[PDB]
């Protein structure tokens, strides 16, 4: 059948994005299910006695300051969602749409939004139906404008998604979906256009792909040794213990996994040799290697230290009630008005990753334009071609294509630091954070292309070094390999890569070598 | 009766973006058919003299050391097609792809690149017809790769694009298309895959777009200056003589001109005024407007210094030879080799560009800010929305959205200064003047979008502060409010502006306020 | 002057209290032993002539030729030499120690081999008031900054005194009390590896930023205290809903900061019941601008990346960044690898870099609002004294306030420029000692700004509650009475220039306590 994740408060990171990819359904637990009631109670309660609260009896921003009679608040709503449906751009991806409708569901769940029953239903009947609403990308300062659209979308006034990511109307969508008109006559619209829902969506499915690329960089690191006769004690387990950052350790770890039971990387100590006047002289190589491989611990490492502070802030937003006003729980004031809203967190967190993807991306890059030199590959053909060399080039064209890639990635910089007043001054520092996610987006794309590249020259490589039987590769090699080799042959003669590099690269993204 | 542009030897931008655009057909006058047929002989006795040539008889890159006998280059030149084919990333648009053809085309025009008269009728027959070659935008170092899966399109293996984008395989694109399959039995495939097409093509659409963009920008700041009462001795003549910059002076002229005949500006010289005794105080508003009206001439003059610059290398560079190797039309050696497909130019120009879109795209979004802020707006309606406040918040939305787009441009730097070695270090210098071009294209779109923002909400305040006749408007003001409401109605209320936004867009980067 | 004893671990405070000179330094026992114990091991890999890097070979992609040991003073004394290619401004007093003490702890683990005279030279710089002149540019990530050390540790380069004055190798060596460094047991690469430098720097930025955090916080207070602020979006329940460690620290010392305030509005507006003749325009809205309302949000996002950013170099600070490096236990005699590599500094410094601009643009955007009168609430255009338009105010401060953040948000992350270098030896570097270089800038930048809001806010202060501050809070009260001990009021226009650099440098190093 399909897994069910039933929500109550917590929920992680891989939940998150099991549900989000419609890989498993999702139910609202009991004790969840009562907070909302008892939430939903209040929020009539509010309404009732005429408080003075944002979004129920005043304007919107500056605008605030303009009370509202309680006889025009559906109109108020209504129109709340139309001016803030201003986004251009790309639609958000079936998935991340789904992780941004998800994001606003657990901060409802918690039980502080007000939301209805219906309200809350509509949103996890879209999360467990095949479709996702059709969002555009850009428009929010951190995220008013996405959400405003989805509202659209649930209201059958806007585009859904399929899984392909082919556009449907809305009443087709609410018609194939099973999804019932999204209905707001409870005044509950502020517990649907609230939050961090976007930037938080972008940012779960950012770290679910980045973790299928750091085990890519990983075994790909490891088979570049197996190709490079590369020095295993550099992934030693005490030089980690001298330096424990626990990405590191980690990387190393992992490394050293990825070749037990090869028989092409170099395991022996230089130290343990004893030299004598005898072996004073020039060596073939150096003792240790260059850096794309003696590093790998180092630079992988640091990279997996920043995802694992980007997920320890990203879990707690993301069960986080990120929601303005609020309505306490407790019931120690009838709401709260404050700014949970300010996406700083995700915004900052989504840089540092970028900027690490960057750096991991890079490592990769070097790792290609390494083994595919003839100067530095130690023996393998020139750019690992096969047939007559000239006549044929074999991944040279891929190789500087990697190059440029990197070289896009690192034009674009911290998306964070350029705040600008906006909003007639009232939101004079905004968070960027929805765009900050979105930049990390393409970076890890970019990434995930650039391992794709290598993977397949990896592939070649091993063939070529080995001979077709891969005599002497590990075990985690020789599966790699086989796998890739199912979908992707050996480049015999020069062919164009374009189309296989980026086919390999959706894979790269959704699932790990093992 | 479509017009014809007869390519001898020099093109301007604007023919060659109308052909690119496929609102003019190309011929090759006859000059430059017997250059050409003169260069293809000479390419001939090239092959038959067995001279030492790239591409003729060496392999490529740093394989060129390795020497091929002339029964292999029809292998050579067809593996060279296919190994250089890993493009990956959206296509380039209908309009850029076809701009790239016909900036190879104008370079063989010269008669120093052997093109046969086949191969150059398949460029000229894909610019005459209604198609365009489908080729990635990403994997150049700055053309090669971008120009072999032209090549590949054009033999009838690869994929087309119409006018709307909507894809056509190789066959259907050769039928639909009314063309024949490129042969390139002549051994002429280097002067297909050679020099910076790409990114000339981009960059000249680029011109374009900035030259209607920046039309908008002196337009609107002008219908400003009529919805504040701003002054208009700031833009007098004088100060341009004074600071001579041919840019400044040009948008001093432009912006008078736009409110000539106007009767909502303020034209008097405030110098011109004696002050008494009962003068000294505070009066309700400065003799000067801000920057975002008074300084409009220093800041959008510098922008246009900056696409002028930009013009002129960019003239330079379509009209040039690029390829090598070349084949001298005065017979003086059969061939040079040089780097003439170095794109520096491009990358610095389209780098430098790209800055001075950011900055008018700033002074757009400053002017959208002021506008709609209650406070600095002079009696304006807050978001300039109509209906009862509060229930409607007008463009507040959209006020942020033009924030949010400007925010996102300031993210990406230019592409030039990321060089990377690469190509086994042959490439040690690259000038990713491709990539360049793109990031100043995309930067292009979200000033657009900026400046279809602050069109509307400027036909607003126009309404709002002139009425719907509006009186005192200049007939240029009254003639482009007349023209956008023939498509965009008023904003009696709050509705979705998104799709607006999006269609104002495409239309201000195709036509000017006229 | 207290003391600080090192054995295996030394947190951040005390790191920055020895390398800033307001404690001592002491080897313990236990440190002592295992240091000796690594000389020993380092003498029997010599006796043995294990085939290990910089003691039987060359440097860098040289390291295949093998070496004589009758070659291996001169071997390290040319390593040195040919490292020593350094530019640029010379790393400051506080940061050059900071990076002495930093290789210091490396060794200290008991693993580099160091001798005990090479340590004393090391503890006996960093007990005095002296710090090695080292130029701040020329390493990848830090060979040549360290090697540039050694000189002035061997009298052959110049030092600097506690306020920069530099002094030449030989009368470093006198003023100071320090013995020339001896390198006769061939233990240079205990001195010249690892992450040193781009480590001293951090710990430094650090502090820094520590003490400039606490100085958002009572600015955005007292700034709340001037434009009649509200408390509610303040208070723990918001933190609760959100639960960032870091927001719901700054939500706490927010609170704190404004107790006893009768300045601020602590009303809670859905208290309020409304009647059909409150319906029309009131004169304010429920709600202050983010620069006030989301200050828990941003403030505390800074201050969690400044957690990451510490909790990442204390482990730095205390590992073992070298190479060769050899293992206590004796499993093998020596272990080659990258530990040196400083991607861990590198994308912290990269990440807390950016915090410090978000940060800074938020004080920035305080100013902006409090020195205008139309967003001010009633407080003169500027908070100029005297007659209006004869008088500026900080008309000029403000706009000066707005360049430096405008400066910051040029310069980006260093990390992603990383080129193959070293005849594609080091075919990817770092650069974490630019990194955490480029993020100092941006601290210095943020003190200046937070430096212009602290005057202003005094004066802002002054004018809403006069001379007195009525109504103001203790902590309110007791920083702008510091502030005026040294800040004239501003009654009529001066030159603020100096007195803007002067509290700067004092907000790097102090508090409001
Ligand atoms: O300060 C706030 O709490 C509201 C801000 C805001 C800013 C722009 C919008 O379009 C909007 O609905 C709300
Ligand atoms: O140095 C040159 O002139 C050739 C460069 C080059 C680099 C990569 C390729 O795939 C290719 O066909 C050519
Ligand atoms: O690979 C290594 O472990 C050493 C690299 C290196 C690179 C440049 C220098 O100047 C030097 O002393 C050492």
């Amino acid at each position: 059948p399909k897994p069910a994740v039933e929500l109550d408060r917590h929920i992680d990171l891989d939940q998150a994005h099991a549900v989000a990819s419609g890989g498993a359904r999702i139910v609202l637990a009991p004790p969840a299910r009562d907070r909302c009631r008892a939430s939903e109670a209040r929020l009539g309660a509010v309404i009732r006695e005429a408080r003075h609260v944002y979004g129920l009896t005043t304007g919107f921003g500056p605008l605030a300051n303009r009370l509202i009679s309680g006889e025009n608040v559906r109109t108020l709503q209504a129109n709340l969602v139309h001016h803030l449906a201003s986004g251009v751009g790309p639609v958000l991806d079936w998935t991340t749409a789904r992780a941004m409708v998800l994001a606003r569901l657990v901060s409802i769940a918690q039980g502080a939004s007000g939301a209805s029953e219906g309200t809350i239903a509509r949103l996890i009947d879209l999360l467990n139906s095949e479709l996702a609403p059709a969002v555009p990308s850009r428009g929010t300062v951190g995220d008013l404008t996405p959400l405003a659209h989805m509202v659209l979308c649930l209201q059958g006034r806007g585009d859904f998604l399929d899984r392909d990511g082919t556009r449907l109307d809305g009443a087709e969508g609410l018609r194939r979906g099973r999804l019932q008109p999204l209905d707001l006559s409870h005044r509950d619209a502020l517990a649907l256009v609230n939050g961090t829902s976007a930037m938080t969506g972008i940012a779960l499915v950012n770290a679910h792909a980045c973790r299928h690329l750091g085990n890519w960089a990983v075994a790909l690191t490891a088979l570049l040794a197996e190709c490079l006769r590369g020095r295993t004690e550099a992934w030693a387990a005490a030089l980690s213990d001298l330096r424990p950052h626990p990405g590191q350790k980690d990387a190393a770890a992992r490394l050293r996994a990825r070749v037990d039971g090869s028989a092409r990387v170099v395991r022996h100590v230089i130290a343990e040799r004893r030299l004598d006047a005898g072996d004073i002289g020039t060596e073939p190589e150096a003792g240790q290697d260059a850096y794309s491989l003696r590093c790998a611990p180092q630079v992988l490492g640091a990279g997996f230290d920043t995802l694992a502070w980007h997920d320890r802030v990203l879990t707690i937003e993301l069960n986080a009630v990120t929601d303005n006003p609020v309505f306490p729980p407790d019931g120690s004031v009838p709401a709260l008005h404050g700014g949970n809203f300010m996406g700083q967190h995700v915004a900052l967190t989504s840089d540092a990753l970028a900027t690490a993807v960057t750096v991991l991306a890079g490592l990769a890059e070097r790792q290609i334009a390494r083994l595919t030199d003839e100067r530095l590959n130690r023996g393998l053909p020139p750019f690992l071609h096969r047939g007559p060399a000239g006549l044929n080039s074999g991944f040279m064209g891929a190789q500087v294509t990697a190059t440029a890639l990197l070289a896009e990635m690192r034009a674009t910089g911290p998306a964070s630091i350029h705040s600008i007043s906006t909003n007639a001054a009232n939101q004079d520092v905004v968070s960027l954070g929805t765009i900050a996610a979105r930049l990390c987006r393409e970076k890890i794309d970019r990434w995930a292309e650039i391992l794709a590249i290598l993977a397949l020259c990896l592939a070649q490589a091993a063939e070529l070094r080995c001979g077709s039987g891969l005599d002497g590769v590990s075990p985690a090699g020789k599966k790699l390999v086989q796998a890739l080799r199912e979908q992707f042959p050996p480049l015999e003669t020069d062919r164009p890569l374009g189309q296989e590099i980026a086919a390999l690269a959706t894979h790269l993204l959704q699932q790990s070598p093992v």
